[PDB]
């Protein structure tokens, strides 16, 4: 899809607006709206530019403005607003050499598939991600110098319409799996596609989940562990290889998975705490990856255990042959959190990093001598944010994660995880207020 | 009723939603949703993929994904969807073998039903079920853990448009008894059919009543009796046997009432402890079986005595002549319920049970010597479970329920038998808390 | 498809007319109206009593009436009608022993796939006909004692709006190929069926054709030749054979076509000049029929030949491997044209008839000593009506086609054949008047 | 543009058919119109095959069925069809090879622009037509074994909504010559794009201007002389070239214009009859390339002059330098026409063949020396047609043009030159009937 097909959508529809889009590090989804008088045949050849002082990394004490540059291949009209506005995804740029940005997500994901194509071990990624969300009537929260606060109160209008908004901006929705155990919990199956295209899915995905949920009076909130005791929300990806058509990840061995998909697995399994630092990127991440039942905590393959983090989902095709890890939650951005999973699979396939053994039958009903020997995934933010700043080296391959980059996310995702531990919390008055 | 015709109405309606409905062993009614586009010819001999977490023996800890196969010739539009839903009702089967699933309640009435025509003692049964609902303005109730609290508050519109809504889903409805006597209480009549396409109309009828009653202000409960010293809600059962056509229960002996109709009244109070724990599953189910006037508690037969269990219908014409068991209770799963009816029933035709002689002039009035003699229902739902575990041979006959779906059942019915039986209840503080 | 949902039907769509049709041997649609509230359970189990005197051998000097027995599968309702009527294709039976009619179409061509699957050759057999039309703007013909005359006076829309009005009557439209040369002659593809389910969507075809043109102020016509020295219309059946899900057509032989396959052509080859008598009944049938080009006359097959009558179409898939007849014309009979065709294929089949060798690359060219040598189709009507009277066998196995059948067929196309003969003709006048 | 944003056009638009449209030899617009769920992702990479009886060389007397390969970034909605249409241009494609058809024209345009970028000459070729059409109100023509007759009688709306509808199917205007010195005559200006692509433009260009004529109850025709003495209609073509982004035809010679282009105009000169034959297809239009006033039949360049069929414009620019020549009517296939001109040019380029000197003020006022001299367009069908069949070679270089498919162009033009030859006109019984 090219500009000219987006300036004749802009004359069909009788756009007045534009808003061009774009991803923090945080994940959060940052906009500029400018006129549909401004955009031009050479809006596309030179961006607009933009003043980043947006939070992290992009926040950097030396330099100049950026430089947005849509993707014309991008551009849906927004449901939700009243005046017809057409939204445009956006890459941040260094405003000389007109080269992706070294802190900016999606120019990061983008970097990381040309590596994946000029590694040669496959031509496309296949990514299928679950993210799951909670419906809740209402909810007030909020923490003073005297205390702190929070409440949530908990149909099938609100997620058919989603279902129906969702396939409006381009998604292709294919299921709705309300909960009745743990009621509450959506989430909403959608087709595979590519990297950077699935992350582009998810940050509309969860637009749409947001805005619709707004407009029936409710909330609804990708945020990993809302509420105590029940279920948390995960988002389980599924990753497939593909080389001029035919998966890679098709075989032999177990499952009907092949020599290279092991090695993915292992790759994974490997690094899995650096992946953890982006895939699980806040502290409420980690009270739903916190050992016992259904927990993706784990670091092992089965297709028949589900306590290991590591699925193989049985299909019966060989075309569709995908591993799916189940660790992620909803709060990552998707950006990051796919250039991590694709960079740790292929630091495995590149270094033949054998995964082990299928731990089909072996749950957490802890074994007297290998409830301590598995490995586990990062038990804290604190340990993540450690184990990726002295595991960097993966993410470094191709030149797809600068050390600046990394640098600035860890600094940025420190300075909440430090709010969070130095806050006494209402447990912490019931536990220890006598004693 | 083919797919082909499925798909003619998808096109014809412009459906834009399918939603696929199966039962728990509870009862209770589960859907999963999916787009119309998904639905495509295929899609009716290989179902969709579905995870098995549902309440209940579902919960196996083994076990990968089962599979929803719809049933064509269910398929009905929502009435009360905004966005255009066609509902189809599906089995669950193995994905492997692709049978029916061994704890699936619709798949056992199936099995019953096979076994019906295998054994060669008839070739259809027809069931008709009367289930009798409460409509109340309002009601709250809950308890915590510093008390409990319930408080009920009790037209012509909305009985009316329920048999409306009833006739657009295929329910041929035929009257409306609401009753002035015990105020609420009200039961809609419909049409005999065979087993498991009677229960899934009282799916269809339980789903209309609640809806309708949601949208008119009210709530309905099909719960056995939700309030106290007024009479319960009850679901009597009519059963007869075809076999090319013909009644096998019409005959010459007591009111018209053949000889293999008496040993199926003899298998059914043979067994109605094991029958009671699926028919009478939940623990205010036998606060409406205790025995006291117009109380279907009498485990014997007559035409004229209504204080008996089992009642015959005086019907004239020999075309309808059936048996009534008035036990059950509208909170039963009706293809359990109805497979257990079935099963006693033939186990009786197979090993000549003789029911003994009916009990036409002797109500709850106690005679000297026989108020203790005469076979009663089970008094409670240990009790009914405990000889359910000890009588399961009846419902084995044929492979109908297997053992590890009988104990799933019972396990379940268990956990909520043993919430009632340790909480404490605001009668015991009215009676015992100065003692 | 059932009675109940037909009920339910005519409920839903408040019918208040059912249109209950069925076909002449003429191949003419006749139909009896009868008022929504006639239409009970029972009346699906009596059908309709009816007074024979329909043209042909209907027509029988001796009999009583006759009974229409609906078949509820077939209901539709008519788009044209203003009053909301439900149509039904209806069988004709004799009212005592309740059986087929054996002057019925409908009846025969049941017999013929009865006897199909009865033979054991194979268990159904697919027919896609592509019947051709012609739209005129306006026509006015006719014939006095004292001269003759016929003047016929030739958009997207009226084509679109029949797909979507075929489309409405349960026909699944894959294409329409209106033709610029030889403008006026349209054709509508669809989805192959079995042989009376494709026989009754042709009547459905037909029907809405002729409405469609009326609506729009126009004049379609199925007649083989309704205009001179332009390319008349022809309906080209592609034949399959299935056993148990597999053609039985897909082999290694010429074409990738099997053993049964060729033994089929053989048999439709033997007795093309009978089968002509059936699909070619119209003495204008045969003003298409005349050697040159294009005109499909040659007894032979051939896969790049287009001279040969049998054409064997090449599919990229051993799953769709058909053979193509290619002499029948829209006039004809669509049930008894298609029991003639299968029934040659089955006495072809039975008998082991080869067909030969391929005429691949021999046009009507005329070969020195091979135009003569080929068979050809009948030249003329009587000489198929001849041929049919001396080659009843294959159209008697397995009882499929009565010799009272047959003879009033016959008698019932020779009335028209000497009417059409002994008329005189104004290109008569044009040659003969001076000489 | 790919197919998925096809398909998501077919479910935004709520479209209903699919017109599959292709152009023959002769430049007539043909299509196949199929159902819009017969459009799948599948079908884009497999066609539809088609019936490949089209007039001229499609008629091959050989061969089976093509395939109609569909081009989706060609996807229009039609605003004239009341059933919402969705317009594919399609390609011609050989069903085994799976190469475009060699009798193909849009097969041949790619075919050319494929050996432009494969010479290393150019990157990308610019056309810009300039077609001219009358507006009548009413017309009247035939020609019967007995005589001949024509008759022709000649609002801002129109042009206006004309230019409204163009814009709609994606074409860009930017002006509206109506003529008030002949009138009746209009053109419309648009905007220059690369050959194929301008090709499908004008197509469209065409299909908007009579259908917008027809709703108003006028006629519009591009044929070359409609009517005499009036001025004709012609089509303008400006020729660029540029490699990387840059004119080749922007230099420093003759009004600012490059050896390369030298040599473009050289070949164009040379080959000039051959490509009449392709660029003026007709008899009418050598009516209109008649020697006298205004009339572009002198084969010299000049920038001043305006007897020269070819024009340099001068333009304040270096980035627009092209050339335009102007005897191409609007009757020529503008695929072969276009590719005719592109081939020739670049062989003029490939040979070094240089124009020679400009005709700066040289006009038809016939030079005593000079007007015999000068080379001039072919001066009948017969004569091009005869030069075109000599001078195939330019045409054949890198295969874009077969044997095969000129030998069918010039025999499918000949059976018109013949037809126009062998009938008496009125005039020659104004002149020769006394005689
Ligand atoms: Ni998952
Ligand atoms: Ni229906
Ligand atoms: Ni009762
Ligand atoms: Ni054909
Ligand atoms: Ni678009
Ligand atoms: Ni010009």
């Amino acid at each position: 899809m090219s500009a000219e097909h987006v300036l004749t959508m802009l004359n069909e529809h009788e756009v007045k607006f534009v808003d061009l889009r774009f991803t923090d590090t945080k994940g959060k989804e940052q906009h500029v709206t400018i006129p549909a008088h401004q955009v031009n045949a050479e809006f596309f050849e030179e961006g607009k530019m933009f003043d980043g002082s947006s939070i992290g990394g992009w926040k950097g004490i030396n330099e100049s403005d950026m430089v947005l540059m849509p993707d014309a291949s991008t551009a849906v009209i927004d449901p939700f607003f009243a005046d017809s506005t057409l939204i445009i995804r956006c890459d941040i740029l260094e405003p000389g050499t007109l080269q992706g940005y070294d802190r900016d997500p999606r120019s990061i994901a983008k970097r990381a598939e040309d590596y994946l194509r000029s590694t040669g071990i496959a031509d496309t990624v296949l990514f299928g991600p679950e993210p799951e969300f909670f419906l809740f009537d209402d909810i007030r929260f909020g923490s003073s110098i005297s205390g702190s606060h929070v409440a949530i109160d908990d149909a099938q209008d609100i997620r058919s319409e989603m279902c129906l908004v969702m396939e409006q901006m381009g998604l292709v929705v294919e299921a709705h799996h309300h909960e009745v155990a743990t009621a509450g919990q959506n989430e909403v199956a959608t087709r595979f596609n590519t990297m950077t295209k699935k992350a582009d899915e998810i940050q509309i995905y969860k637009y749409v989940v947001h805005n619709v949920a707004h407009r029936f009076g409710k909330t609804a909130t990708f945020m990993p562990k809302p509420m105590f005791g029940d279920n948390g929300s995960g988002m389980h990806c599924h990753m497939s290889l593909s080389k001029n058509g035919v998966n890679l990840f098709a075989g032999d061995k177990y499952a009907g998975l092949s020599e290279q998909a092991l090695y993915y697995i292992g790759g994974v399994i490997k690094h899995a705490k650096a992946i953890n630092a982006l895939a699980n990127p806040t502290t409420n991440s980690y009270k739903r990856l916190v050992p016992g039942y259904e927990a993706p905590v784990m670091l092992a393959y089965s297709a028949r255990n589900r306590s290991a983090s590591i699925r193989i989902p049985v299909v019966s095709s060989p075309k569709a042959r995908r591993i799916e890890v189940r660790f992620p939650d909803p709060a990552a951005n998707p950006y990051l959190c796919f250039a991590a999973l694709l960079m740790a699979g292929l630091d495995g396939i590149k270094n033949k990093i054998h995964p082990g053994e299928a731990m089909d039958k072996n749950l957490y009903d802890l074994p007297p001598e290998e409830a301590k020997e598995i490995p586990q995934v990062a038990g804290s933010l604190e340990e993540a944010l450690n184990e990726l700043d002295l595991d960097r080296e993966f993410l470094k391959a191709g030149g797809v994660f600068t050390d600046e980059a990394i640098d600035a996310y860890i600094a940025l995702r420190r300075e909440e995880d430090d709010r969070v531990r130095m806050t006494p919390h209402p447990v912490e008055f019931e536990l220890y207020y006598s004693v």
